[PDB]
């Protein structure tokens, strides 16, 4: 009974934040976690410094430890994975480049868990770029369905209850029915058409100039500015972005943003075979549902084609560098 | 009603790590707290990327952020001190060069709670050496009675539960009634002859060679392995120990080890002047309790003797290069 929990590049800034809020109980309650740790051989003198850390908590909630650069004994019986890990992009590398080298990292995992982990795994994408490695990642599991799959946007849909929060001087619990759309970064919908706050709608309380501009521009770079200030990845708050995320997941929700594989009702005309970031609600039973009937204004809609159009064309680029022909 | 939280070096790993725990509200429930952010003015730039973390978690139960390098913005009204940053040791130099540095930041901030902090404030020092710089702090604080300090020792008390854990392959909530006596390094006493595991008793089921020799030696150097490990300080682990050291001290607890001023009574014969750490019992009211009648061992006494003798000595240096004469 207890469940067993994958967390990818463990040792990392990342994995690091994330490890001891699921051993603390922070993702299952008082469900007890076996907690599985994957490094690259570079980094498993500090995945093992983690673990010294993790005993040194004193956490009974954890019922066991799997620490390893063995992909089969990472993936193993896992009912979770956080694929945290990839290849960061350097300096001097195309996105080929980058789609390359996560795309051999992510075609491994991605069999590693088809072969290893339970048939009913959720696996969320971290590593970048989130929505194509998780679509590299599904395309390599062939008895997993598409409900096993999930890249990312918590962050960016956090930055923005978070940011309407203060705007309004309001606590965050009381900010609701906001999302983003589409990839994970750089093409990202920040919405707020649908968002309310404890009740006026935001909407109709905030320039439309400003929420579709300056406020959807912060939500953009806020990655960056927070790097730029702490030198360093936003570890917290991306930690927290996952938990909660997969929180949800499990357990049910307004509604939260979820880059899932297209459904085949292609809502909004978002074409299928991309990992799509939608507004969803999720069932008590961790049953995952987009949010269909929306209104879209002329910015929402002409934004969606921006980010979808990056997402299939990043694919395509994926497909190049992998050497894969249709049936792929 | 919200609690207002200081932590100080809050942009640092363990600060960093403390935060978010605090500001998710492990430390006070579903009590929202303000959280007091300090930092030195190299600091501020990564502090108030620290900041952006924190609303781009979007917790609710945070109430407020105050962030800043001025001692009497950061101190004003708290309820919690955590004194975690500090003049960190560095090569050629002496502990009178450590204690020279610590002492006037201390003295600074002992004064600082005293003028501008809550009398009923909780100050749990972290920074190196933290039994003399609490010391240091108190010594400067007139208005505040000894109740309201505190050295961490927790972490090594957890280093022993978690070892104890492994050893008896239990879950560390079987294990009971261990402490750590004295210094919070170099001459820390981890006492395991009172301990239990579930029920017999740790000290007649393993070997006093190992429990007062091997084991107790890891004990002792268990911060500088991990370090070695993750090219880093244990800071996850630490900024555990003491949000569960503040947590009972706030709402009670067998015993944990706690730094505290020495009591008037003096117990197991501890000579008064010291930051000392006990086996300490905690009421619900936040009292906390020295335990008194315990059967020491010639191993524990003498163990006692050294490190009472390593306060006293470094209490003499302190007042030594800070220039300080009998009234101080």
């Amino acid at each position: 009974e207890p469940i067993h929990i994958l967390i990818t590049g463990a040792a990392g800034q990342i994995g690091y934040a994330l490890t001891f809020r699921i051993a603390k109980g922070d993702l299952c309650g008082d469900r007890k976690v076996v907690l599985h740790l994957l490094e690259i051989p570079f980094g498993m003198k500090a995945l093992e410094g983690c673990v010294m850390e993790l005993q040194d908590c004193a956490f009974p909630n954890v019922a066991g430890i799997v620490w390893t650069d063995k992909v089969e004994e990472a993936f193993k019986g896992v009912d979770v994975a956080f694929l945290v890990g990839s290849f960061p992009r350097k300096d001097g590398m195309d996105r080929s480049d980058l789609l390359a080298k996560n795309g051999g990292i992510f075609t491994v995992q991605g069999k590693a868990l088809n072969d290893y982990a339970k048939p009913t795994v959720k696996v969320l994408v971290v590593g970048n770029p989130a929505n194509t490695n998780c679509l590299i990642a599904q395309a390599s599991a062939p008895k997993l369905q598409n409900k096993n799959w999930c890249a990312m946007t918590r962050l960016d849909h956090n930055r923005m209850v978070g940011a309407l929060a203060a705007k309004f001087g309001v606590t965050p619990e009381k900010i609701h029915k906001v999302c983003i759309w589409g990839n994970h970064s750089n093409t990202q919908v920040p919405d707020t058409t649908h968002a309310t706050v404890d009740t006026v709608k935001v909407a109709d309380k905030l320039p439309k100039e400003y929420l579709e501009g300056e406020f959807a521009q912060m939500i953009a770079t806020r990655g960056g500015a927070v790097i730029k200030m702490r030198g360093a990845s936003s570890a917290a708050s991306a930690a927290n972005a996952a938990l909660t995320c997969v929180k949800d997941w499990l357990y049910g929700t307004d509604f939260v943003s979820m880059a899932i594989p297209v459904p085949d009702n292609e809502p909004y005309g978002i074409k299928q075979g991309t990992i799509f970031s939608f507004p969803v609600t999720v069932s008590k039973d961790g049953e995952v549902h987009v949010v269909e009937g929306l209104e879209l204004n002329d910015w929402v809609k002409g934004r969606l084609e921006a980010t979808e159009k990056e997402l299939i064309g990043e694919k395509e680029t994926a497909w190049k560098v992998l050497g894969l022909l249709e049936h792929h």
